[PDB]
């Protein structure tokens, strides 16, 4: 019942997404967890691309909807670096 999150060549964390205020509190949180503090915070300063898969195993970016609804639909977090995204 919690959310997976992966990152390429860290080890996975899961999270209650319901622990979370909104999108804000979940990016710093997931960036300290993850050792890149800073780096997520900013998703336009930021090089990551932090996502989410969806219904139909649809991936989408976070932030986008109201939170509402993103906390009822999220199955799982990935952070994308530039190049895994570019591979896609």
């Amino acid at each position: 019942t919690y959310t997976a999150v992966q990152k390429r060549g860290s080890v996975g964390r899961s999270i209650d997404v319901n622990r979370y205020r909104g999108y804000d509190e979940l990016r710093h949180d997931l960036a300290r967890m993850f050792g890149i503090e800073g780096q997520l915070e900013d998703p336009q300063t930021s090089d990551w691309k932090l996502v989410y898969v969806a219904h139909e195993n649809a991936i989408l970016l976070v932030g986008d909807d109201p939170w509402e609804e993103f906390v009822n639909c999220v199955q799982s977090i990935k952070i994308l670096s530039s190049a895994e995204v570019q591979q896609m």
